[PDB]
C-alpha cells in the first residue's frame, strides 16, 4: 500500500503548535492522574501503540490512518488503559476538529516527550484518516514476557536495529505498569514523569530479583520498588545489547539524539512525504514560549 502525506488544507507549523499547546497546556491541568504520573507516559504509550502496529513487507498498521479510533483496534487486548489516553485527547480533537487522528495520536507522543523535559522530536504533518476496513488485526504489538531474541525479531518488522530498539525502550522511564491491564505492576524507576535515562542506569545500577507478582506473572524487582519486565530486562542478558544500554547509562546527549531519531523514524514509518511536503516541525516547549 502507498500512504501519500497530505497536508490539512491550509494549515502550517503555527496551527499544529497551537495543537501542541494544548494538549501540553492539559497535561499541566490534569496532573492527578495516575497517583500524580499525570497523563504524559501514558500519552506516549499510545503514540507506541498506534504506531507500532505497522508491518514493512506490507505497509499495513502504522501511524498513518488512525485507526484505533474503531472498535476492533481500541478493544485490542494489548491495548488495555490506553482508552484514557484516547478520552484526554477528545477535548484537543473537539477544539481542532481539523486535525487527523494519526496526526493527533503522534502528536500526543512528540508533546508528552518534550513535555516531560526530554528531546525536542521534529515531527511532520499529513497522515490521513483510512476507514474502518485498514483496522489492523490484534496482535501485532510485543508480548512481555520474552526474550531478548523475540524483541530482536519483534522490532525487525518496524525496520528498527538493535541501537534504535535500545533507544526506544528507555521510554520505560516513564510511567508504569497496572497489573489490571497488562498483568504486571510496578514503576521502572522514580523520576516516572521526567524523560531521562535512569531506565538504563537502572537497569545497570539495581540488585534485581525474579519474582512473581499478583498476576502469577515473572518479573524483576528491586529493593528501591523499581521493576522491569522479562523484556526489558533481556537487554543486559544479550551482549550486543547490553553494549548499547551500558553507552545510553553514560550519556545523557546520545541517549536524546538517538531516541529521537528512533521516535520520529517510528512515527513515521509507513508514509510517503512528497517532494513538496514541508519540513519537519520542531515545536517550541509552553516553557521556551513564557506560557
Ligand atoms: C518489547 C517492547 C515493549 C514491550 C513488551 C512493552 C510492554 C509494556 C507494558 C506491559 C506496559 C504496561 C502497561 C500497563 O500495565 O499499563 C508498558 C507501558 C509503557 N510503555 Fe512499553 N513496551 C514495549 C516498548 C515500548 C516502546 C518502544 C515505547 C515508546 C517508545 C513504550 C512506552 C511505554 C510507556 C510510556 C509506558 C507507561 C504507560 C503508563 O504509565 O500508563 N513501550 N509497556
Amino acid at each position: 500500500l502507498v500512504h501519500v502525506a497530505s497536508v490539512e488544507k491550509g494549515r502550517s507549523y503555527e496551527d499544529f503548535q497551537k495543537v501542541y499547546n494544548a494538549i501540553a497546556l492539559k497535561l499541566r491541568e490534569d496532573d492527578e492522574y495516575d497517583n500524580y504520573i499525570g497523563y504524559g507516559p501514558v500519552l506516549v504509550r499510545l503514540a507506541w501503540h498506534t504506531s507500532g502496529t505497522w508491518d514493512k513487507h506490507d505497509n499495513t498498521g502504522g501511524s498513518y490512518g488512525g485507526t484505533y479510533r474503531f472498535k476492533k483496534e481500541f478493544n485490542d487486548p494489548s491495548n488495555a488503559g490506553l482508552q484514557n489516553g484516547f478520552k484526554f485527547l477528545e477535548p484537543i480533537h473537539k477544539e481542532f476538529p481539523w486535525i487527523s487522528s494519526g496526526d493527533l495520536f503522534s502528536l500526543g507522543g512528540v508533546t508528552a516527550v518534550q513535555e516531560m523535559q526530554g528531546p525536542k522530536i521534529p515531527w511532520r504533518c499529513g497522515r490521513v484518516d483510512t476507514p474502518e476496513d485498514t483496522t489492523p488485526d490484534n496482535g501485532r504489538l510485543p508480548d512481555a514476557d520474552k526474550d531478548a531474541d523475540y524483541v530482536r525479531t519483534f522490532f525487525q518488522r518496524l525496520n528498527m536495529n538493535d541501537r534504535e530498539v535500545v533507544a526506544l525502550m528507555g521510554a520505560h522511564a516513564l510511567g508504569k505498569t497496572h497489573l489490571k491491564n497488562s498483568g504486571y505492576e510496578g514503576p521502572w524507576g522514580a523520576a516516572n514523569n521526567v524523560f531521562t535515562n535512569e531506565f538504563y542506569l537502572n537497569l545497570l545500577n539495581e540488585d534485581w530479583k525474579l519474582e512473581k507478582n499478583d498476576a502469577n506473572n515473572e518479573q524483576w524487582d528491586s529493593k528501591s520498588g523499581y521493576m522491569m519486565l522479562p523484556t526489558d530486562y533481556s537487554l543486559i542478558q544479550d551482549p550486543k545489547y547490553l553494549s548499547i544500554v551500558k553507552e545510553y547509562a553514560n550519556d545523557q546527549d546520545k541517549f536524546f539524539k538517538d531516541f529521537s531519531k528512533a521516535f520520529e523514524k517510528l512515527l513515521e514509518n509507513g508514509i510517503t512525504f512528497p517532494k513538496d511536503a514541508p519540513s519537519p516541525f520542531i515545536f517550541k516547549t509552553l516553557e521556551e514560549q513564557g506560557l
